């Protein structure tokens, strides 16, 4: 199994009130659903990603990332967000991320296609 | 099937000489392998992502993203890259991306954990 | 004078323990010094930037940005950081930023030239 | 004088057709005007920044950054862009940048306050 397979698997909440439900596979797979508290989004969206299943043992975090395309049976916001970050274990486990949200645009509007931000996920709240 | 399922599926090359091999699913899934021409990487790595399988019909691109965790049977660079961008069809199809590469770090080094960059993928070269 | 000229001018501290000393001009100028608690840096470095001297009056923040080139009389880290963000007034005034740190590189290493991160500045601590 | 003071000073054009007019000071100062071909912008805006006035001599680029607040006598877009990048000399001199465009927002909209992108500047076109 992945070193932090058990630590990552479960339900996570970020500072916006969004909910990230993920299962970590022994190989490095991440699968689950994402529910955003903000934006052009309703209910759950499929997510898939990857994590380092054998991280360093020197106190470093565990690198990971995942993607949501903002289309489900209710809405399509013609956009995708990728979160890139690291999982930090301990009494107050966290996933610290930065993210890129690209919207499909015309070529004329490509310069304003991508938002950047940062989300911190915790196991409570 | 996804509107650009056929357009996205296949082999892609970026400006660094890296190779991105992907299969787009009818639902929005992306699966494949990534081979980086630079960095602490050798051979192919698993990737997984998502794309908008029903994009706008007004000339906008198709939003997508995917993740590579840089661990395979040869190396582990304790890091993950996510690419966020859009697919643009036509005679010269392109996937235009920006990316975030997060390395697992100690808490003291978290401020320098994440590189940002941009890759353009084409079907030739 | 700028609407938040008085609110921005002064000494600010971020979550790393760095110190940002700035004077806002009536026109939109920002001038001052930056002292980083981390990285290849010692003592104060010149900074210069710009802010919106007539922001919206609807409760929106005040957009601003500034640059430090990491050369002073003690060290040269061959790099520059730009912070882009917004000033938020009130009892707990804050400057919320994201930043890009580019190092001079060879062309072969340009893909790993730029770190991205986020700093929050407060008037205390 | 700065090692690339003469190389940086002058008029630069990016891929959008915007015009960047800058003077590099011997100390590391950058001053000038920016005219954007896209967005909520008309005519010239003040810019100020910093560059490494004594870069490495090993073939590395020269790190630099600058800021524009998008207010002038014609318009105010309540936003600021910072470009962070490096100057590369030679027959085809370039300034390769990534940028962050933050708009003043309410706290509820802060998650969508910042665009990210990349501009390449050349001395022709
Ligand atoms: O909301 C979405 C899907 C939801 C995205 C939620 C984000 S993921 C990062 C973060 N962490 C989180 O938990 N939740 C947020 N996708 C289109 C994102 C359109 N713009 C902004 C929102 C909006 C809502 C309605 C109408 C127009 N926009 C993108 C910014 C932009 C740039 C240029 C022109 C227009 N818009
Ligand atoms: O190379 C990797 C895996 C390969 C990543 C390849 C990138 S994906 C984005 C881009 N598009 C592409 O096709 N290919 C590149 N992951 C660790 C990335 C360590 N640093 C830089 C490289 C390195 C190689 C050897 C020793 C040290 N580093 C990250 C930057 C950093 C910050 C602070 C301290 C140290 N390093
Ligand atoms: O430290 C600096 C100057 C200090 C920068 C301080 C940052 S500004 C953003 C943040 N907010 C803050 O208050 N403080 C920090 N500039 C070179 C930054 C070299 N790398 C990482 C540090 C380092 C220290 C010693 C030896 C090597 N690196 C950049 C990452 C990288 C990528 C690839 C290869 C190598 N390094
Ligand atoms: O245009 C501006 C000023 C011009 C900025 C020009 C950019 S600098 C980076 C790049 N290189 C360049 O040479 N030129 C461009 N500042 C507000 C930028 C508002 N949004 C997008 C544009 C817009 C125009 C009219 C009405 C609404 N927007 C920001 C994206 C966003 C996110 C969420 C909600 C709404 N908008
Ligand atoms: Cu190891
Ligand atoms: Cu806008
Ligand atoms: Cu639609
Ligand atoms: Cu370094
Ligand atoms: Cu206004
Ligand atoms: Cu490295
Ligand atoms: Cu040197
Ligand atoms: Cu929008």
């Amino acid at each position: 199994m992945g070193r932090d397979e058990a630590g990552i698997t479960g339900t996570w909440y970020n500072q916006l009130g969004s909910t990230f439900i993920v299962t970590a596979g022994a190989d490095g797979a991440l699968t689950g659903t994402y529910e955003s508290a903000v934006g052009n989004a309703e209910s759950r969206y499929v997510l898939t990603g990857r994590y380092d299943s054998a991280p360093a043992t020197d106190g470093s975090g565990t690198a990971l990332g995942w993607t949501v395309a903002w289309k489900n049976n209710y809405r399509n916001a013609h956009s995708a967000t990728t979160w890139s970050g690291q999982y930090v274990g301990g009494a107050e486990a966290r996933i610290n991320t930065q993210w890129l949200l690209t919207s499909g645009t015309t070529e004329a509007n490509a310069w304003k296609s991508t938002l950047v931000g940062h989300d911190t996920f915790t196991k409570v709240k």
